[PDB]
């Protein structure tokens, strides 16, 4: 079991403050990191909620994704996981702009990937991959978490943007999430940067009328890598590889460098 006796975990400095969730790094057998609940007393959609993540959790056990400890539901329902040392890829790229070499770059992706293959294997889908939810470790081990605490609609498949069908989550809509994080990758830019209308950016990638500019990509950025970052965010979602599939791709790309 993964249910942490009330009165071990020493919540500390708030780390990240949302809408229904709050970050705090702790300690509980050294540093970890604590998601918890605001309320005294949650909602019995909140509980399930907690539930469900919990559940999630402890059917992952792999170095790209975020270490689960334990759970706590006294005195606040508490999702206890590893403290990371460093920052999230969003954060280096965007923020403090820190420059990778492209064999870096091309080892976030591979690493990434292979956290993504093994929650498709698992039949985990993320629903929510994005660069601020790629931990870089020791600022060199990529670890998937949900660092947010809450829509996030650049990394949306237009097939999810549209809100067509009940659930347009698949693997195929993560897939699509990674292709905008290998363009964040390669360079070094989030998408639609000189659209300044989020209704508009909505409007136009469901419709397909805009897509990524991929000629934006850093002049050493691998042909094979492009590539494969075009067919990643295929309109078509049935177009669309999978992380075995991506894997190999980038794994082969690498050798030759
Ligand atoms: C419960 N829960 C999850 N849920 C989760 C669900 C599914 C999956 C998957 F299965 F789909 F993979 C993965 C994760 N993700 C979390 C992330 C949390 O934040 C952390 C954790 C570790 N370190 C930090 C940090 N270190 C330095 C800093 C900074 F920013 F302050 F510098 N922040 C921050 C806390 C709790 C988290």
């Amino acid at each position: 079991d993964w249910e942490i006796p009330d009165g071990q975990i020493t919540v500390g400095q708030r780390i990240g403050s949302g809408s229904f969730g709050t970050v705090y790094k702790g300690k509980w057998h050294g540093d970890v990191a604590v998601k918890m609940l605001n309320v005294t007393a949650p909602t019995p959609q909140q509980l399930q909620a907690f539930k469900n993540e919990v559940g999630v959790l402890r059917k992952t056990r792999h170095v790209n994704i975020l270490l689960f400890m334990g759970y706590s539901t006294k005195p606040q329902l508490a999702i206890v996981t590893q403290w990371c040392e460093g920052s999230s890829l969003y954060h280096h790229l965007h923020i403090i702009e820190t420059k990778f070499e492209m064999i870096k770059l091309i080892d976030i992706a591979r690493q990434t990937a292979q956290g993504m293959d093994y929650l498709h294997a698992k039949s985990i889908i993320h629903r929510d991959l994005k660069s601020n939810n790629i931990f870089l470790h020791e600022d060199l081990t990529v670890k998937i978490g949900d660092f947010g605490l809450a829509g996030s609609i650049l990394w949306m498949a237009p097939e999810v943007i549209r809100m067509q069908d009940k659930n347009p989550y698949s693997f195929q809509s993560d897939v699509y999430a990674f292709g905008i994080v290998l363009y964040e990758l390669m360079t070094g830019q989030l998408p639609y940067s000189n659209i300044n209308n989020r209704d508009q950016i909505i409007f136009m990638v469901g419709r397909g009328y805009l897509s990524p500019d991929l000629s934006k990509v850093r002049s050493n950025c691998p042909k094979a890598m492009k590539r494969l970052m075009a067919e990643c965010l295929k309109k078509k979602r049935d177009e669309r590889p999978l992380f075995p599939q991506i894997l190999a791709s980038i794994e082969l790309l690498a050798r030759s460098l």
